[PDB]
């Protein structure tokens, strides 16, 4: 399992990307994405348009996104979740 070697790879995410949060249920804005040094893993620098997180833009000596004080998360791919289909146009 590297770069899609065993197990499939569903991970679309680069920037710009919408996803849910599958706990909160609170839509976040994609700013990074990549391991951090903080933690070991995957995450996604995710930012609010509110006071609703537990980050300041920031986690050490890595940059995610840039927000007031406690307004964007880190999640993992697996953590959150985002539509893609598209259906019927009319509605």
């Amino acid at each position: 399992g590297s770069s899609g070697s065993s197990g499939e790879g569903t991970v679309k995410l680069h920037e710009g990307s919408q996803v849910l949060l599958t706990s909160s249920n609170e839509m976040a804005t994609v700013r990074y994405v990549g391991p951090t040094d903080f933690a070991s893993g995957i995450w996604l620098g995710l930012e609010l348009r509110s006071a609703k997180g537990k980050n300041d833009g920031a986690v050490g000596d890595k940059r995610y996104f840039t927000c007031k004080p406690n307004y964007g998360v880190l999640v993992r791919p697996s953590r959150v979740t985002y539509r893609g289909i598209s259906g019927p146009s009319s509605g």
